[PDB]
């Protein structure tokens, strides 16, 4: 019905909703990590696919999970929602990887597989024109998933990420040993009950990754993780809070892109 109590993350949505352009612009990234992408953009420019920049700041975004443990890549690796392709060329460079399937959707307002030849890229399948809500499961011993489209209003990326996660356990059932899901609304009560099934079933935790802007609440279910959701969801709401009522803002901290290197393995 209607009247039920609301998360800490409700109220920095509501809050994120009524900022002005300005506001939101000097919000979004005071204080998070971000990576230099100039010499990234200037490969795109030449169309230089053996320089060893990633097709997106998505690689930066796995990578910062997997060299702290939070999923280990390997085996048969499956990307749902690839899009360019950032976490599947990164999983690619790895030792433990053996091969990597990735599926997004293409066309008008999605993202298209770019061609690269980064570090492994003979492993690497990046298949557009993929709706992975129709596709039918396949066996994998590691399961990525990034789909997340925001909205202004939380029901929608609520029954969105719903959506997502009643899609992973398909695919979770066919032998996954190790996942990487994106959880784009995690502070909503349909998520947060649908979460807590997923991770009784399958296990893992939220963890959110300092690479996200503080214009979204997106984290993500990795295997390596554990802990109450709900604490887990409280305590990042608690700090983009802290940092949406700040007044000086420092800026992001820049670092390093990940360098994918080239050739065939
Ligand atoms: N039902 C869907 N099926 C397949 N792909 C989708 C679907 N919905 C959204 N997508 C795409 O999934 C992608 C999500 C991206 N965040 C992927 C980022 C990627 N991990 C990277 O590092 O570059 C978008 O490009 C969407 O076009």
């Amino acid at each position: 019905g209607g009247g039920r109590g609301r998360m800490l993350g409700e109220m920095w949505k509501a809050q994120l909703n009524q900022l002005t352009r300005q506001e939101f612009m000097e919000y979004r990234r005071d204080g998070i990590i971000e990576v230099d992408r100039s010499a990234a953009r200037k490969a795109r420019r030449e169309g230089n696919v053996t320089g060893g920049h990633p097709v997106s700041r998505g690689t930066a975004k796995l990578r910062w999970m997997v060299e702290r443990g939070f999923v280990k890549p390997h085996g048969k690796v499956i990307d749902l929602g690839c899009g360019r392709g950032g976490w599947s060329y990164y999983c690619a460079t790895l030792k433990l990887v053996q091969e990597v399937k990735g599926y997004t959707k293409g066309g008008p307002g999605h993202e298209e597989p770019v061609m690269m030849q980064s570090y492994g890229w003979n492993l690497v399948s990046l298949k557009s024109g993929v709706d992975v809500f129709y596709r039918p499961s396949e066996q994998s011993d590691t399961l990525l998933c990034d789909i997340g489209e925001a909205s202004p209003v939380p029901e929608i990326e609520e029954a969105r990420t719903v959506k997502v996660l009643q899609m992973v356990e398909e695919w979770l059932s066919r032998g996954v040993e190790d996942f990487c899901v994106k959880i784009l609304c995690p502070y909503m009560p349909k998520v947060l009950k649908e979460l807590e099934k997923m991770q009784l079933r399958w296990g893992g935790g939220l963890i959110r990754v300092p690479l996200s802007r503080n214009s979204n609440h997106e984290m993500y279910w990795v295997s390596g993780a554990s802990g109450n959701i709900t604490n887990s969801v409280n305590t990042v709401s608690q700090m983009l809070i802290n940092r949406m009522n700040r007044t000086n803002r420092n800026g992001p901290k820049y670092e390093e892109d990940v360098h994918l290197g080239s050739g065939t393995r």
